[PDB]
């Protein structure tokens, strides 16, 4: 239907490589019919650094501050600053996490895991128990969508960076499997800052054709051997 | 003795075992003779945000901003924002850097993440001719000192999280040997919190220990089949 989206979108320049892709899933999704939302963490100046300021309440602990132990607590108090609960209510609701950004050295740039570190807190994204297959925002689909310098070649077995799925491994099995996610295929826009005019366009509309059928998707196996082989 | 240390400490908490970690690092460091100094980003309340404000005076291009591209030009143009500029002569000088700091979604806080982004610039830590082998940063040691709240168990090939060594790629080869650095064995000390203290008392003497002999010591081969074959 009738299926809601958020993406979670990383980059300085709405006329970025990332600022179009992040347009055509809005415009693809929303033409679909779908509700979307779009965090914009640099417009935002979203707050990556996890600090006592996100809890508002009496600390358990004011002592020694542990920032997962609070985390927690505020949690289950509703005391975690406004901020984090704002893209807790966004992530809730979504059916379909997307998450934009160009890769800083091999991982996310620290505003998008700044998001990553205080919005899926324990309580909400996870609990121990309740992690993986049985993570707290299971039932949800979410999908890499990253840009990078270097060229496809660069990330293959035997390229200097090693495989692609080697850097997806924190962020797929880390993170999002370990919340609950399913894990859709990444979507890997290589060197567009080299790619030509038409490839740059190509790789666009790509994305683009591949979100017409994105509902129709089955999850990666979210596993070691997926990601290393052997 | 006669070598520079810099310690880049991303935790909340001076009586964490983070800060445990950073402290006896601190004091055999500086028994032994070495310079010695630390970043504590939390305290600096490091920024960190990739963002044109990193640029000072007139950006090469305020049409369409590329911070890649503008905080290269800075480099060379003595124009990048003082914070960068002062994390980079500690660095310039440091002949070990030592990171300390909790795994936060198999990788480092959000608040280091940027200091990466940020500190490592084109044309300082990396260019084109100089990465991996060549990286800018060749002559120097680095060190990673991570502390877990999962348990080694659960950091094996077939265990949940799989091994540690598939998280540290993208921090030791993406980062780390990208920029020259020859890295040393990862200190891990796994989950402190639920150890009992001894053990935790065991685990702070091993790291002591090491520091003793850390200018002896061998760098990993930083490869590909170090982190992911038998
Ligand atoms: C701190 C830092 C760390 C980095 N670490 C890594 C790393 O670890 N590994 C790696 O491989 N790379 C790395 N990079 C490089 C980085 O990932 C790439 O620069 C980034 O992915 C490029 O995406 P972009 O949107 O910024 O490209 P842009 O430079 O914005 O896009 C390139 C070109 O595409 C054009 N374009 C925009 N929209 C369209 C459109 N609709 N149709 C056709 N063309 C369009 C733009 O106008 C521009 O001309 C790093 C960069 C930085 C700054
Ligand atoms: C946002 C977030 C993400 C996380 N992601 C992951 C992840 O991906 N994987 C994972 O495994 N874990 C993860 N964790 C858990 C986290 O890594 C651990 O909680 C952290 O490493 C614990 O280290 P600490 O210094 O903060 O421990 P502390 O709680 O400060 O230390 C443990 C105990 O040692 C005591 N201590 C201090 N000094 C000494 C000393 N000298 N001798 C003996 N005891 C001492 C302290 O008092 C405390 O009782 C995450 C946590 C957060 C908040
Ligand atoms: C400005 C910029 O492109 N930075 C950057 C930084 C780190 C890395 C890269 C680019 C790429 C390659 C390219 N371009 C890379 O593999 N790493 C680790
Ligand atoms: C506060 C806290 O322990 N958070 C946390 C967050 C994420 C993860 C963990 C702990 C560990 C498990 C533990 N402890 C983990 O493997 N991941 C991915
Ligand atoms: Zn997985
Ligand atoms: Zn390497």
């Amino acid at each position: 239907a009738g299926k809601k989206v958020l993406i979670v979108y990383a980059h300085q320049e709405p006329k970025s490589f990332n600022g179009s892709l992040k347009n055509v899933a809005v415009d693809e999704l929303s033409r679909q019919g779908c509700t979307v939302t779009v965090s914009d963490l640099y417009a935002m100046n979203f707050e990556p650094r996890a600090t006592d300021k996100d809890i508002t309440g009496t600390l358990s602990n004011p002592e020694v501050f542990n920032y997962g132990v609070e985390t927690h607590e505020a949690y289950k108090q509703r005391s975690l600053a406004s901020d984090i609960t704002d893209e807790q209510k966004k992530v809730r609701e979504a059916d379909l996490v997307i998450f934009q950004f160009p890769l800083y050295w091999f991982s996310v740039p620290a505003i998008l895991k700044g998001w990553m570190d205080r919005v899926l807190c324990q309580g909400f994204a996870f609990d121990i128990p309740g992690f993986y297959d049985s993570g707290l925002l299971q039932g949800k689909l979410a999908l890499l969508s990253v840009t990078t310098g270097g060229t496809a070649e660069m990330y293959t077995k035997t390229g200097v960076n090693g495989d692609s799925r080697y850097f997806l491994w924190p962020l797929q099995h880390g993170t999002l499997h370990f919340c609950g996610f399913k894990v859709l295929a990444p979507q890997i826009s290589f060197a567009p800052e080299i790619a030509s005019e038409e490839e740059r366009k190509g790789m666009v509309a790509a994305w683009s054709q591949r979100l017409q059928t994105i509902w129709k998707e089955e999850p990666i196996p979210c596993t070691a051997h997926w990601h290393f082989g052997q």
